[PDB]
């Protein structure tokens, strides 16, 4: 059981809607950590109150070297706070902004780790759904780490921008564990190209592109990368491979890092 007067707040790390997240230190232990505070005001004013309590509990016991740890939570009058693992090399989103694109060795590595992190998430019937670069942080070794289980869900269910969502969920419909493999294909595409495969500039253009799986590869995406991506980006879920198989796909193996 915790309170705010047990940590001292460092610099702000980033501000989204709901609340900000700061670097922080546990006053007793001198432990370095992240402190995402979420505003109980905007929580009642967005109805995600049941989604967060779900977010907390689910990650509150997922433990994996490529999943950000949630150590605990607490609330006061105006707000609630999550006390999170601190990942010292920032977001995958920002290193993509600064590099424009990644090379094969680098993306193959990210996909590997994310596959493993996902494979584990699956082994406890947890589907993430929202796997964009903005939820991927990097730890001390530049290893990828799945943050923000804001919209994760336990078991198959029927529950922003759609660039990362699969055809299943977009057109209503029921979805399973295979949604994250769509996401993984979308991610591997954005890692290599600099934009997700279905970027457009109005929501329904993008909806149509996803709906009919419409994407092209620029010339510099290799024979091996094109295969993998086309493999995961399948309208039909069950036609998408298993995380075991993608981990073993020769372009990943030839280019990943052990
Ligand atoms: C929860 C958590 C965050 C976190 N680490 C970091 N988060 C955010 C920014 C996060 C963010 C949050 C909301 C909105 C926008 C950004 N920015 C960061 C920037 C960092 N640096 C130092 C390393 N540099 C390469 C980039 C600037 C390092 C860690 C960061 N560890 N654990």
């Amino acid at each position: 059981q915790w309170a705010l007067e047990d940590f001292e707040i460092g610099r702000p790390l980033g501000k989204g809607k709901f609340g900000n997240v700061y670097l922080a230190r546990e006053k007793q232990s001198k432990f370095i950590l992240a402190l995402k505070v979420l505003f109980k005001a905007q929580l009642e004013k967005a109805g995600v109150e049941h989604q967060l309590r779900r977010e907390v509990e689910i990650q509150s016991h997922l433990r994996h070297p490529n999943i950000l740890r949630l150590y605990g939570y607490f609330h006061d009058a105006t707000r609630v706070y999550l006390i999170l693992e601190y990942a010292p090399l920032g977001t995958v989103y920002r290193e993509l902004q600064k590099l424009s694109k990644f090379d094969e060795q680098r993306t193959a590595t990210y996909i590997t780790e994310l596959a493993n992190a996902l494979s584990y998430c699956h082994s406890k019937r947890v589907i993430h759904r929202d796997i964009k670069p903005e939820n991927l942080l990097l730890g001390s070794a530049g290893e990828l780490k799945i943050a923000d289980f804001g919209w994760s869900v336990h078991a198959p269910s029927s529950r922003g921008t759609l660039d990362y969502l699969p055809p299943e969920m977009i057109e209503g419909r029921m979805h399973d564990e295979k949604v994250d493999l769509w996401s993984l294909g979308v991610l591997c595409y954005e890692f290599l190209v600099g934009k997700p495969p279905f970027e457009a500039n109005t929501y329904q253009e993008t909806y149509k592109r996803i709906s009919r799986v419409e994407f092209t590869f620029p010339d510099f995406v290799t024979e091996g990368a094109r295969d993998l991506i086309s493999r995961l980006l399948k309208h039909n879920p069950s036609q998408r491979p298993m995380l075991r198989e993608v981990l073993e796909h020769p372009w990943i193996t030839a280019n990943s890092s052990k």
